[PDB]
């Protein structure tokens, strides 16, 4: 892992980078919210942002540094601070946004700012490409009911790599998490919907947890099979 100011940063791939945002909490400590960073071409995308602005300038800071490319557009996974926490630092660079369209509905109701776009999804639970112009390898699928009734997750095409987001725990984790909107009915079936959408991702790569393997998938579902 790289140390980059109050971020860290690690490569899990040649053209993917995952970051790391931590959160002060006193009494409990630093929580960490992971996201990831995809270049394709001449262009780059990122997937959720931080828990704060400042956090989320900082991951563009990087970006700039280090790949020195713009970014085409910013997909987040849920409604979530931990996921959304930097809204405006991405419409402040003049970064398009890409958010679920029940993410945008709940969005100012939790106290966060809505993307400028609405992904717009089917019954199978793919991205409708109509509401998706120009993703590239972003590939986005909708669970279901799980962490919540907005979560989304994110696979990397032309790559063994996917994105859990904040539903898909890690295959050592003991608790689901925060289960306070969370759909205690249908935890399981999204959690394995997830795995069935992208079977040949092996690398899991999550917000809570760092990049974990299939039976990560496994594990949640366990877990959430006992709700
Ligand atoms: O992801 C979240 C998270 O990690 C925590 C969290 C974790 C451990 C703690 O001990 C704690 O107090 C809070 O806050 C949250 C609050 C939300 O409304 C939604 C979330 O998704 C998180
Ligand atoms: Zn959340």
């Amino acid at each position: 892992d790289q140390r980059f100011g109050d971020l860290v940063f690690r490569q899990l791939a040649p053209n993917v980078w995952q970051h790391t945002s931590y959160l002060d909490m006193p009494g409990f400590g630093a929580v960490a919210s992971n996201g990831l960073i995809v270049r394709d071409g001449g262009r780059v995308l990122v997937v959720d942002t931080a828990w704060t602005d400042d956090q989320t300038a900082q991951i563009l800071n990087w970006i700039k540094q280090e790949i020195n490319l713009p970014v085409a557009l910013a997909v987040v996974t849920h409604a979530h601070q931990d996921k959304m926490g930097g809204m405006d630092a991405l419409h402040a660079a003049g970064i398009a946004t890409y958010a679920n369209a029940l993410s945008n509905q709940l969005a100012p109701q939790e106290g966060m700012v809505a993307a400028q776009h609405s992904l717009t999804f089917a019954a199978n639970g793919w991205v409708e490409p109509a509401t998706a112009p120009n993703f590239g390898p972003l590939k986005v699928f909708y669970p279901g009911p799980g962490h919540t009734s907005d979560n989304i997750t994110v696979g990397i095409d032309g790559t063994d790599i996917a994105f859990g987001g904040c539903l898909i725990k890690d295959s050592k984790a003991k608790s689901l998490g925060n289960l306070g909107d969370a759909d205690t009915e249908h935890y399981a079936a999204s959690a394995r919907a997830f795995g069935a959408a992208f079977p040949k991702a092996s690398m899991i790569v999550m917000s809570h947890s760092a990049p974990d393997s299939r039976a990560a998938i496994t594990h949640t579902a366990r877990m959430a099979d006992k709700l």
